[PDB]
């Protein structure tokens, strides 16, 4: 029992895209779909935040909000021609900002809440408030690049928050670690070429941005060998993306020895995912939680933030959600995922495992960590 | 320009089973959807037709109903003990057949004409009247086993029709391809000691029925050797299945010689479906049409035809059904898949898909057949 | 038994207006839905036809669709900026036509084809090809202005084919009768100075334009006479509506003879519509199609179409248009309305109804019909 | 500002109940949706709260949740013979309760709380903890008879929190005054021989239950002249029900003192409900809470509780709540209702609301008040 921090706020499930079947864009020759068109849709978070109120663990958690990200925070990150074309289409009715990013009217002011909860959170648990925290921030953030929305991120939500804890909080050295399933590549963007933050991404290869691994991609100048990619095989399961926390991750951790581990906390790995091709199920988020917060434990006194980005599995993420939530608070309901031994028995066999293992081991040893 | 059938009918769309989340059955700690709960949903089906009339292929084919299977070509397959339990259910308003197993009202008498489709598809073929034929069978039949209801599966689609057109059309040997990304199992009982039917499945490795794979499952008795499964790995995409097809399926269609080809034809392997973890795209399926329909030629005088299992991608499964029934019929309409380029970017490196190609090599050295 | 056309085609279910709540706009205080959010949906429209289907009835109709309308058809009505506006919106991805009229990407061209499904069938009955006919045509045209999209309605469908029968096929004397439960107010405009038109609309006192009964209105110039509006009572139900028809519209056609009879057909004055509050069954509409039928046989040879407009009720439309489409073709299907009963008991008591039957005759004798 | 209780619990929105097209049955000739299908939706719950939450409204009430109602307090209204019957259903999945009473797995439990919540609601305010109290009470209780569940109603949930509050805490008369626009036939039921209750139900004409008025059931025995039915006209807006509430209800009041008044709060007449055809907006909602709460002042040192009904408008409903919970409350949010001027405009003309003023007027003479 750690006194674990749950930021949310009930305006961030307001945010809406338009109209898309499934995530592809109506017109030409997609039909409008004859009910729900959300691309990025409230309902997993909201089905996560109701599983968690059933089960009995939201009262044991500390539960807050937060003020918005002001314009001083945001511009940190990002230029103001962005950010006023934002605003612009938000504040007109919602519509596209360039091709492939749909808001809604509203979106920035929604958008700069969910990047206010990722910053309150790493301020409670940077000033001993809190022992950890997770932020349910939508519209998400590790696609966002300074000056272009990507992915349905509009903001840079975890480099908003830690710029801004660099300033204000005298923060140091900062790991983040992304396990949503596509690559995070608006936060290796901005730290590239910077040594005072290590951004590690897990993600499939090749999967979004389409066609990018990234294995090589390890920093410029003084960045070079402060960031990671690992591309692994779409099909993975549990036992690969252990291996690769186990194996890469943790130890590049103990290299750096940061100040802050912050996880860029992703559920469309899941094995019901539409959006990818991994298969992992709750005890698979349990374990990886448990990996990183022993980690912490280890390396700065406790202290870890997770702020949600992706899962589109509607039915199944809540559980993947919870699972996290209880491992980061230590406190176990009596909620049994109906999913789990299914998921189990779905997992790769033996020649699958062997290889993306060695895969990894390879990984491991091009980055000197083996 | 061949003369193709397309037999479907507005009752299949009508069958129900009750409110899902997604997959999950609502309940315990499963919410409610806020929307949408079908499991087995018709929108994939109905939107695919829905892109064949707007795209301009429809008036181009030869579209046909049928009457339903008769209980007498149901007990060619099916006990009666069976057959009166599902028809008990639906008479009484819906339920279970056992569990996981959800029907609604009527649903009876919508799987008798889903099979009854299959039945005139294959008939039309075999006698000539057609030159290949699409069967939009719903409910799906391929999961089904005699006596037990899977997978969504209440009636054995296509074994029923098989198995009526050996006894009044003197249909002889018979090779049905199962590339759903599930396991045919209920195909592969029912002909699992009989030598006048090849029953050959791709499908991924453990995924349904959770935790098979079935290579060593070769058939028995006088059945032996008449039975292929190739389990691929989950993630592969495009180069992987047409590569099993062009190693494994041609060349055993070769040595068995049939009369008659049937493609268990579903479209779950496709980068968007929540219920299997492939990368298939729209021509991924439009290629392994052609590679059969070119056997066809080869080996029985074009005679294809092809019945709808799975396909889960609400938006995605159109483009896909869309692209076989153009290579089927030889015309090619005006509609570009919106996401091909994409999903073409995402497909596995070269290092899997070596990897890949070696096991198939490996069954099919294995089967005899290299 | 006539020989009744029915006009339909696939792609006006294609349209579509962005994302509602039922049908407020997204945004302010108004929440997302969770669910559909389609205010203009095409799923009424489609469960008629899918109704019609499973009953029997299509096989014995004269299905057929048309060539949209051209540019010169829509500009016997409308000004040339009006439809460049509309089409720049929808070639530009969909947006709004003046605040509340929200439309899609290519609703221009399914809007002209709606319109071209009236053009046609009005051609085929006046040419004796048919006896009578319905357009299934969406988006509905009866609220559109000349110069102003209104009401989800964006192209004056029966003014266009009406306008081009008199041009092309020697039209002479026309009544539209207007039973949608909204006031016509689109058609009473186009022909508000014409003797040569009868438009007369039965609709709820207030409903929509909002706050316009209309009464006193009744034609200008030349148009004077020429022009009925019957403000029946919110919650008036079945009696009250035939009792305007058999009192007002039946002896007005009679004074005016006319060479065809338009109805434009609505189905929001059902009592299930969220979009009026009236209290009209499938009976109810099946008795309103029988007058206006007599009454065609009476004065212009049998010669009535019937085109589609409003209704809301996803569940309950199609029996009520299943229910016109059996008056029309003189077919009675095996269907027996679910609600009917239960609608019938929920009928207005004879206070109520005396007190409409009175309002209507003091209508009538300002009209002069009595 | 008064103290306000708000008791609403999460798992109220976890009761299900099926597969509907709206509200009717799926099968026969009733097409499955291709979206949504709940008959009795938490969805309209929701978002009244996620308004209330938003708007700013929340944080300044007393939020509480209860204990669910013991076998005990369910045994004061319901036979175990029933409460056998629906809890064996809830337990095995869901089902029916004889026809027309779906319910979902773990109903029954849901329920309990549901009743639970207004129980408590009702002891904190007749103990002097809170000056009133709204109960998100679903699924709801008026038409709820003692061994029969109807109208999506399972439990009597008012009639249990006041038997139980009798039995414990002294409670003497109390009024329950019924403006969910079907008629309180369970509520009438139960204390129909009573004078320790006066129920008075405004509903509808003939809604539901279908075809039922009640003017002249006034009780019987003891209970004679302490139950009152006001049956106003379909279509009948603002101006009607505040005249009904001001001409019959206040009146009524005032002659039977009672120690506390309860309100059935339903939302179903407002002008936007599928299922009734009432006018009302969300200022009728707002002056009726006024009247009542003024009255309590006067009556029973105000003391009142509102307990939640029915009301099917998704979009709208949220509004009515919140106007209702601003008045009870005595705060006022920044939110305006965007369609309160439309409905407004909407409303009938003087002649329907003179002769709607004028049958209350009789009404109100038949029982005495006048
Ligand atoms: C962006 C994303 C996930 C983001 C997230 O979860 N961030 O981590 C997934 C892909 C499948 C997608 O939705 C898409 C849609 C349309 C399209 N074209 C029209 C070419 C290309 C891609
Ligand atoms: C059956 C199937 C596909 C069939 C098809 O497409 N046939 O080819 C897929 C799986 C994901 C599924 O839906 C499921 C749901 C619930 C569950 N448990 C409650 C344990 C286990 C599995
Ligand atoms: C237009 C129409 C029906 C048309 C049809 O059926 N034609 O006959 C109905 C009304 C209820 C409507 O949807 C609406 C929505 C929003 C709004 N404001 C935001 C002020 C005002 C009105
Ligand atoms: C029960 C109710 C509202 C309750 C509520 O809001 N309580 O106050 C409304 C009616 C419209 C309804 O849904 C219905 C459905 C089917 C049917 N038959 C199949 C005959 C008859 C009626
Ligand atoms: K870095
Ligand atoms: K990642
Ligand atoms: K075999
Ligand atoms: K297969
Ligand atoms: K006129
Ligand atoms: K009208
Ligand atoms: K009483
Ligand atoms: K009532
Ligand atoms: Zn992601
Ligand atoms: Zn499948
Ligand atoms: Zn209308
Ligand atoms: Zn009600």
């Amino acid at each position: 029992k750690r006194k674990t921090g749950f930021f949310f706020d009930e305006r961030c499930f307001w945010h809406s895209t338009g109209l898309h079947a499934v995530t592809l864009p109506v017109g030409g020759w997609v039909q409008p779909p004859a009910g729900g068109g959300h691309a990025e849709s409230p309902e997993t978070k909201r089905r996560m935040k109701n599983l968690m109120d059933v089960s009995g663990l939201t009262p044991q958690l500390a539960l807050r909000s937060a003020a918005p990200a002001s314009l001083e925070d945001l511009r940190r990150i990002h230029p103001d021609s962005y950010l006023e074309r934002f605003k612009a289409i938000s504040d007109n009715g919602g519509g596209m900002l360039g091709k492939e990013a749909p808001l809604g009217p509203g979106s920035y002011e929604i958008a700069c809440l969910s990047a206010g909860l990722a910053c309150a959170a790493v301020e409670a648990v940077l000033k001993g408030e809190l022992d950890n925290a997770y932020s349910l921030s939508r519209p998400p953030g590790h696609h966002c690049l300074p000056d272009q929305s990507m992915g349905f991120c509009f903001l840079a939500n975890i480099p908003i928050a830690v710029e801004r804890a660099k300033a204000q909080l005298g923060l140091g050295k900062v790991a983040i670690i992304d396990w949503d399933v596509h690559h995070g590549n608006g936060t290796q963007h901005i730290y590239l070429q910077r040594d005072d933050v290590l951004t590690i991404s897990l993600h499939q290869d090749g999967c979004f941005p389409p066609g990018y691994a990234g294995e090589d991609d390890r920093g410029v100048g003084a960045g070079e060998g402060y960031n990671i990619n690992i591309p692994l095989l779409a099909g993975a399961g549990d036992d690969s993306w252990r291996y690769a926390l186990e194996t890469i991750v943790i130890p590049a951790l103990a290299r750096f020895e940061p100040e802050l581990i912050i996880i860029a906390c992703g559920y469309d790995a899941n094995a019901m995912d539409p959006l990818a091709r991994m298969q992992l199920h709750s005890d698979s988020f349990r374990a990886m939680t448990e990996q990183v917060q022993q980690a912490a434990d280890r390396l700065c006194g406790g202290k870890l933030v997770m702020v949600h980005e992706g899962g589109y599995a509607e039915s199944y993420v809540p559980f993947c959600g919870l699972a996290v939530m209880e491992a980061l608070s230590g406190i176990r309901t009596e909620v049994q995922d109906p999913l789990l031994e299914f998921i189990q028995q779905q997992q790769p066999r033996a020649t699958f495992a062997q290889f993306q293992r060695q895969a990894i081991d390879r990984l491991a040893q091009q980055f000197g960590l083996q």
